[PDB]
């Protein structure tokens, strides 16, 4: 990591951006939270750009970012990079309505979670339960974000499914696929 | 593996004697019914002593045994030596009736069953339904041959559920607890 | 294994019984081939038995199997004990109608085939053709004995789908649910 | 970690926010625990903010906790941001009255503790005194701080009990579900 | 295993001589009580010879020995060489009184059961309270055979204890040291 | 493996049937030319059958067999159960013309080969020439058993080419596709 | 570790507070005896806070650290947070007279010293006595700091022995349970 | 790594040099888009100087520096030393023309992407369809930057493909092969 | 690393010294281009001092170095301390004529390059001609510095050869063997 506030990604925080690189998991969740707070303390007005490189990731430190990202005040512009694959996705589709963008060549994928379970039947009955309870709840996310109505969401979801920014843009996940500034 | 129908397990064969030993598999299960088969082929008629001392097992291995045992004209006595937990504590109990015993210090364990989920929320959501199938099966066998209700069936095996002999006769899993012969 | 054309599985031969017990691979095919052979050059008039407790297999050591059930003049019974799943719940079909068996607390479970494919992207390419052909051979078997269509095959297919043997019988799997002979 | 009291964590210390990420376990405890007597010694008056995300931990470290911050004098305001299960919806329930919140999509779990015994049967029956001591320890905080009776606790907590945070305001695990500040 | 009914130790039962040796599992007791079957079936009137150089084992596979030893008619010699511990000390006291011999240099060995416990508080609970009716059964056993009082076996078991075959003789746990026949 | 000369595998070699079965290596090319000299020896002008299912194996241990298929006086017949992958599909090629035999649902591949070089530069342009030659010999075979010319051969085998018995008959590899005898 | 005598432990050593966390090893022990030594040489007079959170550790590690609070001048005080087991409840012990602290829910466990011998009949025979002398000098020292007997001591550590703080105060391990200051 | 903006490649940022090193991954990429993004807002006329030395790497890792390459408005300058494959000799040819650079001993590899693909056939449909649309994707890329039709660049890339600088110029990746400034 | 531009390497580095030790990977040819690149910015008249103690390393790793030592305008005196094997030979030689010394008791070894191939024939093939055009290369570099004919390079470079420095000397791999300055 190269030193230029002094390393480089604070370097770019100084410029109000937030990179959310490769898997989500708690630590990931809890940094970019903390710069979501640093960064509202800092004023609530100025936007903030979040870069989303991710292959996806654990739902609740997906849906803690999520959360964090509707509560603070701040216009969020989220940009897609490379890849935005479960998680990432949903936390592109997230961005402040006309502000999510996405490169020429990334590629966007959704699609249902996935999990285990163990233990007796009884174990077993409650953890699948909670399953589908948080299936339900992100596919609510999804279809608010993106207007879609539910139905066509259960059926693209159920399945892996590759966008290109372009389908993404007519699926409603991203506004904005730009070449140029 | 002592020698004298030469092996000693063969030889108990010969005396219509099988020998349900440890964990319950399909090889096991396998084993168990060639010999049932086996010994209803050489005569319809005459008993067939099983020795069971089990920790449990698969439920498919074991039901395919349960079945076995009824389908067979021949009456089965069961013998509890040692334990019968899971599994084999089901078999025990689906003996003919008044042919079902225990030894004085063997011990018996009922309890549900227990497994694993893994993939998407409908992979999890059908592999969940169908350990609760089994549970439900597997309640319905004890109450058919306990003669107790499926409400007691329910509440004994929520937890694991040690019994001496004489409790699990009056549980209605065994008939007699015999000392001598 | 016990000793009685000497040990158990060999004295069951001389009652042309054969056992497909555990996973299906080409050991296991080798062996289920030679003694239908076997059983066919001792007289081509006489049913062979084909006792089933299988979670499955691979698909061409099953198919094989399956072809040489075909071809031997020989009325085949198969009996599902225990569970017959993948390839175990197809061969299970594939005995002579009339002849096809289960025990009442066998399961039954179909589904498509699974598999992997690696390289460059031209080698991926040939391999999903090759897995998708199969799935394809695979439903038009199913399709044939069971009498279903289809239509029908590629919905019930495509998740796990467990069965009970009075489910099994009204698909078209099987023709007989016995309790006792 | 990034640079701005210079790393993320440290910037949000002199805010007065302590982060308790992750499995609680005695190193996060003893960090945890500095902080708030850090910053009560900053001064007893101004409240902390309790940002909690965790999975759970050992019971010790998270009692340690739990001391610590009904012992010092500062209202401690705790907010769930994605999950808090066990020992993390304990300590989110410990917060100061009407100051416990929410995210609009945070899990919360709560169940009975879990552990393992070993040696001889001496032993084994103080180590099962022991966790049994340290179950009814829980319910009882549990039930002081949600005004639930021991009875409701008990019931709820025998397994696994996933709630949304509507559910938890109406168990009386925390005060307030905010959306927008 | 050197042959002469054939190899060596099948040469001995038709001396009506069992060997129990090394730890004692399920798989050890399977073989005893085949033999002890085998051995009463030929007559029920002869003695058999239980020769013991155990360490130890599983408590409900000695427990089916130790019920198999009083359930047949016959007389059972047992004979300490080398050791006898936990288990195999048991087995040794079993015998028919007067008929329980040490070699003059065995170490006989006395103590309370070990064992583990897992899972939730409840779990735990039943666990315990399972390996404390187990001591207390084994403590019946050996106050039965030996003429001790429960409280001496309760306080020469809390800790291992060994005894030289005098000891053991006085204990009661054995009638005879013997040098030459 | 069961017993009717007397394992079913020798009881097969009676009937003249050879099986090659699974991976092809020295060891079980080894046994299958001793089996065809011994079935030679027992004379040259009964036909021999060649059951063949394998996913294919080493180039000079299926060369050995190939040669010796060809150098024996008896004719060969071929038949293709299941699978037959690269030296297995070149081994079916090699049955005497008209007696190249498959079951209707066998898969057919055929491939060029595959290997190693390590070492020095001068090590690695010997290996790297050794494997050219031996994939052109290769080629002039399947040239001379299956009619077709060397470009076409060259080109279908370049990469991995499934085929269905059907498409084997028309490219040559086989004779007959059979359902019943 | 977060910083504010910059890292958050340093910022606690300016305030005379020592954290003893954890196993209690040579490098802990090293830690501490440093950290009560630079203390002390700061000023002879000023009290000593000490937090305990600790499962236990090595024996001369921990009387390290207990010579050291004997040794120094300054008044200790000590906290008991979370628990205090082995070592970490004889550290407890040793605070200065009426300045012995728990909060309201840590558990506090003391018993005898375990650990190995090996080698020669010799070696052991020395080792054993080493152990015993140990267990004998750590007994002097709770006897002394808690005013209870020899024999009182000898009976509590026999097993493993979990104290309340109203037990532990009741005990003489600690003089006050404190919920606030 | 040596110190002289202080270490060596933070030296050689101030500049405007980029190191693009290795394998190329989440994280590499991830670095290089934040220096490119920091020189571009440094100014965003200055040139910048890409040096390239990289066996490949990871497609939309590769591709999200690719885009951001493209998307800013700096002109940049590539080289290849050591050597350019897959990813790497993509970057070089994505350099602004005539401003794309080689040393006379490096080599250039293109060829095809490589994958893998799992789970149920409908999956492996999904994945070989991604991987397929994906080469397409990077076929069209580098028509566009070399020139070449598609039916050049399908041809050239079907196997791996190594060029001398000449070549590389030749087949329009790179502009000048320079000795000497 | 101890400190005196403050550690050891970085204090050398003032000097113009730039050290190549132990294996060149391309993590090593990346430091040391970026500091022949930042000493030609510092200057590009004043010599650069190599000190060369290398075991060898990848082929392209090396010539990257070798590449950056031609194109920059500062002459850059060799040094032999310790070794110069396989790609340390090589950079040895490409010092500055008249410029490149070894001290008097270092070895030189020079030998042709090594590898490996894998996949199919064709695959191989491509790979064994990639290793023979490096071979050649290499050796057309080691002719032009050394002034040996091609001839004289393949013949002592077909099996490893080591050197005393005067032999090097001879051969033209150096100019001066230095004991004293
Ligand atoms: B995605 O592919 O990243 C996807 C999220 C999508 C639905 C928005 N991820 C998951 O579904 C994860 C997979 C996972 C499991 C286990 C460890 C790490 C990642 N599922 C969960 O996190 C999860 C959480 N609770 C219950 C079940 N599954
Ligand atoms: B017992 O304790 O043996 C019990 C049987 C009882 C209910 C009559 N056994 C099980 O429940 C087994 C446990 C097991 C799981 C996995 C491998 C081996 C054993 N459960 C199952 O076999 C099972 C089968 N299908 C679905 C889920 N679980
Ligand atoms: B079943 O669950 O056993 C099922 C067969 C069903 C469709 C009649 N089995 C498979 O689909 C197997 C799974 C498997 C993969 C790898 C090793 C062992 C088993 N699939 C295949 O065998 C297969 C074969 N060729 C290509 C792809 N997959
Ligand atoms: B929770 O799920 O985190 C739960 C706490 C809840 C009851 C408030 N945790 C536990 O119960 C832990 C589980 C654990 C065991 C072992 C290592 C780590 C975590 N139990 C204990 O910590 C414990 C402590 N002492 C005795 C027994 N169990
Ligand atoms: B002895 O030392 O062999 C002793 C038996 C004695 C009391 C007559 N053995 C045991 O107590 C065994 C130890 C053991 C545990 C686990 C695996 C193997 C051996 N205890 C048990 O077998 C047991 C059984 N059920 C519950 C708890 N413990
Ligand atoms: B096939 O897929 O089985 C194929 C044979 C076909 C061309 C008739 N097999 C091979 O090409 C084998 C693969 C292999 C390599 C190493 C171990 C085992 C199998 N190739 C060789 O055996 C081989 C032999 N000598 C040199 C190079 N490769
Ligand atoms: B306690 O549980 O931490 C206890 C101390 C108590 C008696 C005040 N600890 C010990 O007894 C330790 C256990 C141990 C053994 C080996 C490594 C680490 C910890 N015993 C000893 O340290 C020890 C030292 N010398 C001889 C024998 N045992
Ligand atoms: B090259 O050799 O680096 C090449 C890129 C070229 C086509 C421009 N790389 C790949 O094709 C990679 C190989 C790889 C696979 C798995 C992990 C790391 C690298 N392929 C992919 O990254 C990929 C991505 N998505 C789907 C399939 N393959
Ligand atoms: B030497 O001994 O260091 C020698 C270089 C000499 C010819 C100037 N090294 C090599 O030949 C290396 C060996 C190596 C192989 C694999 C990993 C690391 C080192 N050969 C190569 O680097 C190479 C590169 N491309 C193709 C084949 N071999």
């Amino acid at each position: 990591i190269p030193i230029v506030a002094y390393d480089i990604y604070s370097r770019l925080l100084r410029e109000r951006i937030v990179c959310v690189m490769g898997p989500i998991d708690d630590s990931v969740a809890s940094l970019v939270i903390a710069q979501l707070l640093f960064l509202q303390s800092e004023s609530n007005k100025k936007p903030i750009h979040m870069y989303i490189n991710s292959p996806g990731g654990v739902v609740t430190a997906g849906l803690a970012i999520y959360d964090t990202m509707q509560y603070i005040l701040n216009p969020i512009c989220t940009w897609c990079v490379g890849q935005a694959a479960s998680m990432g996705s949903l936390l592109l589709a997230a961005g402040t309505p006309g502000m999510r963008h996405s490169l020429p060549n990334s590629r966007i994928m959704i699609h249902q979670p996935s999990g285990g379970a163990r233990g007796q039947a009884t174990d077993i009955a409650i953890q699948a339960e909670e399953i589908m309870k948080l299936k339900k709840q992100l596919y609510n996310i999804y279809a608010k974000h993106t207007k879609q109505s539910l139905q066509v969401i259960e059926s693209a979801m159920e399945r892996d499914r590759y966008m290109s920014p372009m389908e993404a843009q007519e699926f409603g996940i991203l506004d904005k696929v730009l070449v140029h500034p």
